[PDB]
């Protein structure tokens, strides 16, 4: 009879409990008590309600559906995914997740706490699957939202190693839908061959989606894959902290990203990263601008560590038939970052930032403007030829580098014949720090290569900290490209040895708005009168310069060469010296040339 | 016999248990299981210990208050609000912190593990509330400690949208009070009107206390409400990290602060702001100068967004009759910052650092000194004239900026008539980017208005990236403002077609220890003989010149002006050219003038 | 019988439980709900199985080891060490952490949340000891791995104040030992005299270990005690973060760093630090390059606040018969660092960056290069003489410091006598500001004192932002550093009245490709001649001067000395000016030299 009650299921239910004998606490039963708590060991049973073991053998994925979607009729809580076991799913879901190719469906409200492992069965290999999927519809425009929804823990996902079938599959970790206050933080997430791992938001919709201190290890490993970013922040309000990427493939050297930021007020911080093609992509992509505008601002890359094989921040935005997209109020900053151990060109153009065309190569769809790169090192290995602080590859609406220190192949560069992007408002500080590692490998090359259509409101002061006497020249503008109000200056140090330092193909530092200054060396020659004599270039090439000044020393006792000169409308050079006996004097200077500064 | 002691509340103390059945642990009986645990369902009871179910009509404050009171009483522990319901508030509470409009007191070493949700009742509509106190006195003065008390979970703590009733009254969520590692994490703070959502210490009291990982949203909402500041960090080495700050009201825009750091070690990172007046306060108040000193050092923000319709950092020290107040060694940096879209002057002057009057309106008694603001980026639309890099309002001490980047109408400004700020050590470097925003907007105005009573120690470097021809000048200092050992200088890239660059409307440029360097046009006569001959200015204005250079190139073959000029006692300018023939020569030059750089 | 098996120890086992009463849960008994936690209250039992009450007369350290064993068996799991009691440890452990001199062993997968206390007892007094291992054999190089173990909560590690009894014993609190994702995260380490907190790693074997918001106090007592670093990271991938540490001893200011970053990849953050000597090592230790090889790559320090009264980040690297370690690819970022209140020379040199020779003393084993020196603030009171920016007092391969503000005795110094390094690549921009707190107190002192034993590639660009006439110069070079293939200038502003401005007391400024800039005061004399007229300097010592320009106004009405200057093989300078009456002019005039710039 009561023997009989307490065996039974509902036995806790009748022994009676109150909280440290407290008389003033709560007469309870045991079952509240434990009910104050879930675990997937509440569902995960046959059914005649006996427990069943997780294993390699079976298919634990109805009895996780089955808790969440009870935790979730209660309004919400946490299921505890417990330790020392291994979890393994089996199957797709169904319903408004058989779309995605769902295993889980999350629900709102219903947390995870991952402390044991999920492995994927190999029912898995060679085929789609997003593991936890917060859409409720095949259709994400007709699906509901996913809110306050968390995963944490110490435990793990891992995906079984399977390669992809087919370049066209997707595979994820956590599809969160449109999600509003979820996160995923302490995870770690290994051995698959996925495009993502985490998705946040869902055509900008969704709000304050946050991945912190997880672990993304070895996520690339065929061929097959298309594309892989770990992250993707695909809704506003949300970012990426103190996370660790790592991976080991080939493959992933040439595909992979660590995170991809794709709508306003959203960042990536304080992570390390290891064995990528890519650091970020900072994009508004116009296909993805239902749910937040067409605005991608307030964008954030800061104090990460990275070894990358390709590039590290990509820029862009693009367009629809029916939707713009822009790009605007980017910070980049305090990022530490290197070019792995690598033969030039052996991966995809080594670069600090990148100005990419959009997917269908497009380079005059871009309005990418106030973007502040500031306080990060940049390195590369010096055989790698394919190395620039920026490739700048499609249209630029400004980009300004203050107190960077980068030490590589290029400063600036783009291909020539390829792109010719328009460029407004490119501002290069002096406080730039060109490093020497590069120095002797630069034959043939200008280490500011400026292969564009054309440049405005833009400033380029450069800036050596060594000699390298083998590049062709400082900064080169091809015959092609427009120059205009602008300023472009070369510092003379570590520049006396150099034949070329700033070259203009189509004479385009004699635009009226153009200020320059950079060093030359000039053939003087001056009349026979004892006294102030004058002296004049041999030359006729300077008639846009504005004065110019010694940077030689007068190696003669009997006559000196004017410190300073002015031109003549012929294009020659003019100053007074000084003969303390008369002759024509014939000297061969290096001057500043400058224009308007 | 035994059946009634199993149903009665100590029978689960008869229930043996032993832990996985390990023959070497300890055994013991489920009730001292479940005793390691505790929830507020074990003292939501009534008097005969029948548990009551939360909700609109019930008032949790005295079950809450009991389950935390008993937990102090054995030394600490954490309190679960369970998830799954909403557990409202009542009525106030009773002892030591009705003084503070309490509802709940804290007490140490007991942590609440907020999962569920906490609302307010009507009863405290049009009324002032203090959800959550830590001190144990009416008077702060002669309150004790709060220790180790932490509040976390993923819950919720809604103030039921009720407005003010006056705006005398104050709000709060989390006074901690006197507090000692004391820490608010993960919870989602929403739906009010009020003060301020956490405060952290007493006037200095109080010590490694941190919000972390918390959200604020929409928490003003009526023209009642005096002033906000979302958390108010009012002890030393505390701060706030990684949280989210929105607000949508109107009001919001023009009263409500995200933070305020108001003692010495103390920071605000890696937070996103929007719909706020103010990003942070940083402000040494004398009159909460009792538990750490006088002095606010060591206060840094970084890594911040925001986008805000006034102030993002506001510096200030004050003083009273006994105690005065300093502020310095202050870090801003890496924050990306906007003045969101609104019409000129609709809100507080839009300002990157204000340094503002004490709450008196005095600007005559701040001490603020050694600061730095680097690596930050600011904008603000076109169309807002009150938008400033620095608007400098009272004495400063010194402030210094390096590699910023600011795209707005002001670079330095204070309004002429108001206060007449005394100003020590303000450096602008030339590594300060001046964005072109606003350029064509800035008719009738002076980019650095220098509208101050004194300039000394300073430094002003300014570069522009682009044409601004609609400006007055550059940089002007009014006759008023006494200058001395300054540096000025304005580069001449973007600036040849500028009336006036740099403007001294009292010749204070001509002082013994001031260092300027600027673009003029000056009109130049020659004498008549053939040969080296002498060029003069046809003004006498350039008695302070101590070298100018040509910024401009010679049309003409048979002459050349000087390449550079120094002056003459009357204040003419004379260089040496050259008449290949002679002749009167008379010429317009653009001259970059110098005096002693 | 029932009765019998229900107060038995396996009575839980007996009730019947399905959780919330769900007729699809799990058919469960009480003791599989409970068995789902583990405290150590499931251990701490005699051998009757009674539990026994932990106090200062209860050795609580075989019945953890005994939940940590147990734990370990089942695949792991978190064992809490309850609120609400101080559980003692009093004894060592055996087997392989008794060559560690450890108290307990950790285990793979099995994670402490310690809520409650940990005390030691005065058995540990005057002894070595570390609290936690993470080793399994004596020998750490036979040592299986530590994986999987996180150590958390918001309880305290109290070391009982017992001084050591002899400086060769070492003190840890957690060492991990081969240790691969672990972490400490919330615990407060107090009331010691140890060697370290908490180390991470064995000689670069570990990854993936951080330390996260953990407090640590007072963890310095006794003038025995030999050293001090509070975590110690010998492991790549790894970091701190978040932590705040605090010393009160005088001992403490003299021995103790915060942390030591030994290994690539490694990370410390956004945490406070004060009363400490040392801020941070950053060295490259050949002898401990076994686990992840010779190089320390990608080393960050950001975003800390720090008081102390040494070296706020320390970099090394030295070598071994058969290993030699590098250090490159450093950020130092956004800290804001003080030098504490104290006499000149009471405590280790104070410095914000220290190139430190190896622990014999040895300054010609270093290859440190790549390091970027960015956005920080430095402050020490201007009473102490000993504070540099940078003491640089071994071999440096390159180190580059922009956008800083150091305001402090020295910018860069090394002692004259002592170590003579070997430096290149030192780059020092522009934007560096120079505070003017030392100002008046420089006396015999040169603020960028150059003693080495030669400089090559480097580039030091002096600003000042207000006057010191007391420092002897502003750059020193002795005759016996050699200087080439360097940029050296000082900017005119505040050094009018200064005697001397750069020194090269081995006329080194002559060197073919040195780039200097200063100023000077020289003597002229004019011939003659009516009309244009060459003035020539007295002195005969510029024969190295490309060019110079006048800083000087002209007080003369009937003439003007020449604005610009070039040399002669003699050494003069000469320039052309103008007598507009003749006569023999005699002019002292304040020039800019230049050379080759
Ligand atoms: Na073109
Ligand atoms: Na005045
Ligand atoms: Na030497």
């Amino acid at each position: 009879q009561f023997r009989a009650i307490i065996e039974s299921p509902e036995g806790a239910g009748h022994v009676g409990y109150q909280y440290r004998r407290n008389t003033g606490s709560t007469m309870r039963m045991v079952s509240d008590v434990l009910d104050e708590r879930v675990s997937l060991w509440d569902f995960h049973c046959d059914p005649s309600g006996n427990v069943i073991q997780p294993g390699p053998n079976v298919d634990s994925r109805q009895y996780l559906q089955a808790a969440i979607d009870y935790v979730s009729s209660n309004g919400g809580g946490t299921i505890t995914i417990p330790a020392g076991y291994t979890w393994y799913l089996g199957s797709y879901g169904v319903g408004g997740i058989a779309g995605h190719s769902g295993i889980i469906q999350l629900r709102s409200n219903v947390n995870l706490n991952i402390e044991g492992r999920i492995h994927l069965s190999p029912f898995f290999d060679l085929k789609p699957f997003q593991v936890f999927v917060g859409f409720d519809n095949g259709d994400p425009a007709s699906s509901g939202n996913l809110e306050n929804c968390h995963i944490y823990g110490h435990g793990v996902v891992d995906f079984g190693g399977y390669e992809f079938g087919a370049s066209s599959q997707l595979r994820n970790g956590v599809a969160f839908g449109r999600s509003y206050n979820c996160s995923v933080t302490g995870i770690t997430f290994q051995n698959g061959d996925v495009t993502w791992a985490i998705t946040l938001g869902w055509n900008g919709y969704g709000s304050n989606c946050y991945v912190r201190k997880c672990r993304f290890i070895n996520l690339v490993n065929s061929s097959v894959n298309a594309d892989h970013s770990t992250v993707y922040v695909n809704c506003p309000y949300s970012g990426v902290e103190s996370c660790y990427f790592s991976m080991s493939s080939s493959f992933a050297r040439n595909i992979a990203c660590s995170v991809a930021l794709h709508q306003h007020d959203t960042f990536y911080r304080g992570s390390t990263v290891n064995g990528y093609c890519r650091g970020a992509y900072v994009v508004m992509h116009a296909a993805e601008a239902a749910g937040a505008g067409s605005y991608a601002y307030n964008m954030q890359v800061e104090n990460n560590i990275a070894v990358i094989y390709g590039q590290f921040v990509i820029l862009g935005s693009d367009v629809t038939a029916t939707v713009s997209g822009h790009l605007n109020d980017v910070i980049v900053s305090g990022n530490i970052v290197s070019i792995g151990e690598r033969a030039a060109f052996s991966a995809p153009f080594g670069a600090f930032i990148d100005i990419g065309p959009d997917n269908s190569g497009a380079s005059n769809v871009q309005d990418i403007q106030r973007v502040l790169v500031t306080g990060n090192s940049f390195y590369a290995p010096a055989n790698i030829t394919d190395s620039a602080a920026i490739t700048l590859r499609a249209n630029l609406n400004g980009c300004t580098f203050i107190a960077n220190n980068f030490d590589c192949r290029y400063m600036v560069y783009n291909a020539p014949g390829t792109t010719s992007p328009v460029v407004q408002n490119l501002v290069w500080d002096k406080s730039n720090v060109i490093g020497g590692t590069h120095a002797n490998q630069r034959a043939g090359q200008n280490l500011f290569d400026m292969q564009f259509a054309s440049v405005v409101n833009s400033t380029i002061e450069v800036q050596l900290s060594c000699e390298d006497l083998s590049m062709f020249s400082c900064i080169l503008f091809p015959a092609s490209c427009q120059l205009s109000y602008s300023k472009i200056t070369v510092d003379s140090a570590w520049t006396k040895s150099m034949s070329n330092t700033a070259v203009f193909e189509g004479n385009q530092q004699a635009g009226a708005n153009v200020y320059v200054s950079y060093p030359a060396t000039v053939n003087l020659t001056s009349y026979n009168t004892q006294g102030a004599v004058p002296f004049f270039s041999t030359d006729t090439n300077y008639a846009w310069v504005t004065s110019a000044y010694s940077l030689s020393i007068n190696e003669n006792l009997d006559f000196s060469p004017p410190a300073t000169y002015t031109n003549k409308a012929n294009g020659q050079l003019v100053g007074v010296g000084y003969n303390e006996i008369g002759g024509v004097r014939s000297v061969s200077v290096r001057l500043m040339l400058q224009r308007q500064v």
